[PDB]
RNA sequence: AAUUUCUACUAAGUGUAGAUGGAAAUUAGGUGCGCUUGGC
DNA sequence: GCCAAGCGCACCTAATTTCCTGGGGGACG
DNA sequence: CGTCCCCCA
């Protein structure tokens, strides 16, 4: 139904690169001539040897860092705290803000930079001459020198280490995370300080003053402005964070922080009050933790000393166990006055045990507390009640035994419960036995052997779950009848027992490491700037290249020794000949030009007038306040005339310049250059002597491969294969470049072949599919699982460089809205996250009827007729779970991260068929990134990696099966996104995304705007009263067996936002109340209302209602309207139930239930909660649009997006 | 159950469909368990 | 039984930076 | 004096 074609006006719109990855085979005797020259031994070793350079490289660097940043006095702190603190900042007093943080950067930036050794920093001379002097180990200083003469391989580690001094507000910038994030952590924790100080005892404050600070400041010296210089060094970060989160000492006690303070003083008081934020880690520190933690295991002999040792039939450990069973099967012989349960937890614990419920024992001490104390229920009785709990230290069994039935008894209740446990470890020991004789050995190692594992944990459980049972009868500690004689034997045994506290957390720590795993590494034929770049120019040095043959291609390198290999070979006139690839590249004109033509070189072969030189050197031919026009023209006459002289660049390039006094700045000379300097093309080299070069082990040639290339591959090719030929293809007008940094990998095998599953040939193997009706395949050859990874395989990475030249350059978010101004009937694709459904999908048109509606927890795909539906939701569950259960069980944790991919370019694959189809913009709800952060612990969670791989995707949208060279084929991918740097740096819109506010899109009726305002937990009977008055009426309805409540919305707080104000509720249909359970709305009114004698047929019920004295009756009214205005009804686990159902009649007297649609085949409404949702995000975005069609053009950047509140229900309350 | 790699497959027999930006560096987060002090 | 603040250990996940280069130049045999 | 690693912007 689309009226208008928008993607087409979205290509060639900005460059991006991307890399294709291939395996490389090697041909003919590569691979035995590689063996021969041990090269890939050396390589392998060479990648050792540079990690290391790194480390000791790092040593260095932190060490200069460390130096600087002590030494720093920031300036503004002072002005920028205030100014960052000021509550009503001009627009003004915004960019004097700015400027004051970018003067921060720059303190921290030149003090790096000001040193006169910086520069030498990042060239060869850190590796040549400085690291070797700061060194001292001979073999680390050997390890460095290894690398002279191979310096440049650290050029990208130069980057990495230099984006650490930048200036720029970056994230790898140290001045960005000490300016951007530390210093307004910093300031952040400043207000909280002020806000929390009171609650802090001095005594407290001493403490961490004392034992975290050594008495040499005090705790709000970490308050003050001017203190921040502290604090950018990781030694003054670890003192801040220890004041906020305290340390463990090397006893085991944990010394609390004020963080801890607030969190005790909030529980006490039940308030609420912010804690700090710990500060971020300085870039590049090793930083050691001021808390004490034991040394662990180091072996798996060790683990098993340790375990048979500490824990068999005779040891100590043991001992004690039997100690403490012969004192509980005796506790008849000692005076339940004497022994004591301590209040808290331990009382929780024992409660539990006896009486089934943590709180059994609390609610039972409030009932006699009740009994003398009562004479209705205020805050303060309960505050007091719970004051006069708090201060019982401890009960004693006799104080407790008063709380049992009279079939119970609670000293034999709790003797049976040791019983129980000491069973338990006895039953599990046996289990055990077999490791804990002396002849035992592993076959398996124990991070990768689950068997023992389980038999290990099993018995640490047990002895672990009756340590913690015991722990409750230490008693307070302090209680005056405390039986010594019980209580001298107990704390003997129960110290020696807590022994296997170290030992628990020790074997947990070593058994649950994974083992390790090597990494693939680079390749460089003994070049470190190995296969650089692919200009012909360079080939003797970078000494690799491409040839093709057919449809095959090949990857040659020369070997060191005979770089000129193919240079020297000619055309066979007569034989075969291989294509050899001719390419050159003149990157960057704006940097190479200056560089090529004012080189001493070529001044001395080209006089350059005076003005040509001082126009260079004093630059007026740059755009700026230097500028010159006649200058700049001079200057490109310069060059234009060079480039003539250069055969370098006149015969590589079909140079075609616009005449010079039509430029404007010497850019769009450089832009000329830089898309005409760039061509490839094949030249015929004979196969013969290419061949004998490759046998003579002179070359080395591996075919550049994945299945695609395979003689036996028949279907469609994957899109990076055909990236890969339009490389090469005269089609392709340098919409895409090859790019040089191709890299070169030796994966060795991680399988041996012996252990792979094997289908053996001739043998029938099962389909899975269980709609594939070829229930059974039969090959004539192996297949084996995992192959790939049971051989050493060589991959090529090879990055590529799309729209490198864009000519169709605009602001996207402001052509997207000019369109759909302009459109007529705008569709928009609506996409709702949950989890019940991951995503869910709703389609509409520009008038707001559903188009279509799904859900993507199952994928569907038709081959041939023959469906295949893939349940990821379910395969996600299960991932989830069985990650859960390894984490508590210490077996092997498995990846989830591809699974969501998978599942996720499913979906992304599908929204782009819906986009191309329907010329749709995206509605997304705007959740900010604390909503995201928070629904990460649902490791289902899917919205935030469907979001990065959606806009990737539509950075450049491209359909396989189009003909390369058309609209939105692989050479004119569609740009619908704005190119993605970051989320960060994102707003509510991108292209033809669009974020709106979720506020009232799924719990809203969408037939007729209702949603429930009221607040309706009950608080007290007082509170109840005054809401049922503030109904205009309350009655039974007999003609429709109902109860219809008339409301006013404007006699209710918080309700400004709705626009209908008057509506009648009424009891229609069943709710789940939340286990769960289906309530019947009427027939529990009813319910409620015969409870207590209410005539709820006596027409208007209000008075009659408030006229109730029973808390009770309130409380259960109150849920019964919570329930009625709960329009969105669930069952976790039962995905059949999801529906939505309104108390709210329609213009035709209907209620809106939506599982009269979720039967419909194709329904007008949506057919569940979930559906709801995304219509109504997609209805936002129509809202939108109808903004910018009252805006003028010139306005369209300025429309706001996010519709209010009260513009959503007036919006949703009149489309009706 | 094959893969540049990932997911789902066997798709008609060494493979099929879709996806796929690498490399390096820095940093943050999450799950789980234990321990300390607490809340329900 | 659940949860909070903090410390620790094991694991997996992911955000944000940089580069995606030929040719002058020199150190070095 | 040519080769090859370095360095640039
Ligand atoms: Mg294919
Ligand atoms: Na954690
Ligand atoms: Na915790």
């Amino acid at each position: 139904g689309s009226h208008m074609s928008k993607l087409e006006k979205f290509t060639n719109c900005y460059s991006l690169s991307k890399t294709l990855r291939f395996k490389a085979i090697p041909v003919g005797k590569t691979q035995e001539n590689i063996d021969n020259k041990r090269l890939l031994v050396e390589d392998e070793k060479r990648a050792e040897d540079y990690k290391g350079v790194k480390k000791l490289l790092d040593r260095y660097y932190l060490s200069f860092i460390n130096d600087v940043l002590h030494s720093i006095k920031l300036k503004n702190l002072n002005n920028y705290i205030s100014l960052f603190r000021k509550k009503t900042r001009t627009e003004k007093e915004n960019k004097e803000l700015e400027n004051l943080e970018i003067n921060l950067r720059k303190e921290i930036a030149k003090a790096f930079k000001g040193n006169e050794g910086y520069k030498s920093l990042f060239k060869k001379d850190i590796i040549e001459t400085i690291l070797p002097e700061f060194l001292d180990d001979k073999d680390e200083i050997a390890l460095v020198n290894s690398f002279n003469g191979f310096t440049t391989a650290f050029t990208g580690f130069f980057d990495n280490r230099e984006n650490m001094f930048s200036e720029e507000a970056k994230s790898t910038s140290i001045a960005f995370r000490c300016i951007n994030e530390n210093l307004t952590r910093y300031i952040s924790n400043m207000d909280i300080f002020e806000k929390v100080d009171a609650i802090f005892d001095k005594h407290e404050v001493q403490e961490i003053k004392e034992k975290i600070l050594n008495s040499d400041y005090d705790v709000e010296d970490f308050f003050e402005g001017e203190f921040f210089n502290f604090v950018l060094t990781q030694e003054g970060i670890d003192v801040y964070n220890a004041i906020i989160g305290g340390f463990v000492t090397e006893s085991g006690e944990k010394i609390k922080g004020l963080n801890e303070y607030i969190n005790l003083y909030n529980q006490k008081t039940k308030q609420k009050l912010p804690k700090f934020k710990p500060l971020y880690k300085q870039v590049l520190s090793d930083r050691e933790s001021l808390s004490f933690y034991g040394e662990g295991y180091t072996s798996d002999e060790e683990v098993l000393e340790v375990f048979r040792n500490t824990l068999n039939k005779n040891s100590e450990i043991f001992s004690s166990i039997k100690k403490l069973e012969k004192l509980f099967k005796n506790f008849d012989e000692y005076s339940s006055a004497g022994i004591f349960v301590k209040n808290g937890p331990a009382i929780s614990t024992i409660s539990k045990d006896i009486f089934g419920e943590w709180n059994v024992i609390r609610d039972k001490w409030n009932a006699e507390y009740d009994d003398i104390h009562l004479k209705v229920v205020t805050e303060k009785y309960e505050d007091d009640r719970r004051k006069s709990f708090k201060k019982i230290g401890s009960f004693s069994l006799e104080q407790l035994q008063e709380y049992a039935d009279a079939d119970l008894s609670v000293v034999e209740k709790l003797k049976e419960i040791i019983i129980q446990k000491v069973d338990e470890i006895y039953k599990v020991y046996g289990s055990s036995e077999k490791l804990f004789d002396a002849d035992f050995v592993l076959e398996k190692s124990l991070k990768k052997n689950d068997a023992v594992v389980a038999i290990m944990k099993d018995l640490l459980d047990s002895v672990k779950s009756f340590e913690n049972y015991i722990k409750a009868f230490f008693g307070e500690g302090k209680e005056t009848n405390r039986d010594e004689s019980f209580y001298g034997d107990f704390v003997l045994a129960y110290d020696i027992l807590l022994k296997v506290d170290h030992i628990y957390d020790a074997i947990r720590n070593y058994v649950t490491q994974k083992p390790y795993s090597k990494d693939k590494f680079k390749l460089y034929f003994q070049n470190p700037q190995f296969m650089g770049g692919w200009d012909k120019d360079k080939e003797t040095d970078y000494r690799a290249t491409i040839l093709r043959y057919g449809s095959k291609y090949y990857l040659a390198i020369m070997d060191k020794k005979y770089a000129k290999c193919l240079q020297k070979i000619d055309k066979d006139d007569v034989n075969g000949n291989y294509e050899k690839i001719n390419y050159k590249l003149l990157p960057g004109p704006n940097k190479m030009l200056p560089k090529v033509f004012f080189s001493k070189k070529w001044m001395a072969y080209y006089n350059p007038s005076e003005d040509i030189q001082k126009i260079y050197k004093n630059g007026t031919f740059k755009k700026g306040d230097m500028f010159n026009l006649n200058d700049c023209h001079k200057l490109i006459d310069f060059f234009k005339d060079s480039i003539s002289r250069y055969p370098k660049w006149s015969n590589a390039y079909d140079f075609n310049f616009s005449e010079t006094e039509k430029y404007k700045d010497i850019a769009g000379f450089y832009r000329e250059v830089e898309e005409q300097g760039y061509k490839v093309s094949f030249e015929s080299a004979s196969k013969k002597e290419v061949d004998k070069l490759v046998e003579e082990g002179k070359l080395y040639m591996f075919q550049i491969y994945n299945k695609d290339f395979s003689d036996k591959s028949h279907g469609t090719p994957n899109l990076h294969t055909m990236y890969f030929k339009l490389l090469f293809d005269e089609n392709n007008h340098g919409q895409i470049r090859l790019s040089g940094g191709a890299e070169l990998f030796m994966r060795r095998a991680s399988l041996k072949k012996e252990e792979l599953v094997v289908h053996p040939a001739n043998s029938p193997i099962a389909n899975k599919n269980p709609d594939n009706p070829k229930k059974t395949t039969t090959l004539s050859y192996d297949v084996y699982k995992d192959k790939r990874f049971s051989e050493d395989q060589y991959e090529l990475h090879i990055p590529i460089a799309i729209n490198k030249c864009p000519k169709n350059i605009f602001k996207i978010n402001t052509e997207v809205r000019v369109l759909l101004k302009h459109d007529d009937n705008p569709y928009v694709i609506g996409i709702d996250r949950g989890e019940r459904n991951l995503l869910y999908i709703v389609v509409v048109d520009g008038k707001g009827n559903i188009v279509e509606q799904y859900s993507l927890n199952e994928i569907i795909n038709n081959f041939n007729g023959i469906r295949i539906k893939t349940d990821y939701h379910s395969l996600l569950d299960k991932k989830e779970k069985e990650r859960f259960e390894a984490r508590q069980n210490w077996t092997s944790i498995e990846n989830i991260k591809e699974l969501k991919a998978g599942y996720i370019s499913q979906v992304v694959h599908k929204i782009c068929e819906l986009v191309e189809k329907y010329d749709a913009v995206i509605a997304l709800e705007d959740l900010n990134s604390g909503f995201k952060n928070s629904r990460v612990k649902v490791e289902k969670q899917v919205y935030q990696k469907f979001e990065k791989m959606l806009i990737d995707k539509l950075n450049y949208m491209v359909d396989k099966k189009s003909n390369p060279c058309a609209t939105g084929g692989a050479l004119k991918g569609y740009q619908i996104t704005n190119k993605f740097e970051s989320f960060k740096s994102m707003s509510t819109q991108n292209g033809f995304i669009f974020y709106i506010p979720a506020w009232l899109t799924s719990k809203i009726d969408p037939s007729t705007g209702f949603v429930n305002l009221l607040k309706t937990k009950y608080t007290s009977i007082a509170d109840s009263k005054k809401f049922i008055s503030s109904f205009d009426r309350i009655m039974y309805v007999p003609e429709e067996d109902l109860f219809e409540f008339a409301l006013d919305y404007k006699n209710f707080s918080r309700t400004d936002a709705d626009y209908i104000k008057k509506w009648k509720l009424y009891s229609y249909g069943n709710r789940i109340r939340i286990d769960w359970e289906e309530v019947c709305l009427t027939s529990a009114y009813k319910e409620l209302f015969n409870k207590y004698g209410i005539n709820y047929q006596q027409g208007d019920i209000r008075a009659l209602l408030c006229e109730q004295s029973d808390k009770a009756f309130y409380s259960s009214f109150m849920a019964l309207m919570s329930l009625m205005l709960q329009m969105r009804n669930s069952i976790t686990g039962r995905t059949d139930v999801d529906f939505l159902i309104s108390p709210v009649k329609n213009s035709d007297g209907i209620f809106y239930d939506s599982r009269n649609y979720e039967a419909q085949e194709n329904a007008i409404l949506p057919k569940n909660a979930d559906a709801n949702g995304a219509y109504n995000i997609a209805r936002k975005v129509l809202w939108a649009i109808g903004q910018f069609k009252k805006a003028e053009d010139e306005k369209l950047d300025k429309v706001k997006i996010a519709i209010s509140n009260k513009e959503w229900l007036e919006y949703a309350q009149t489309s009706v």
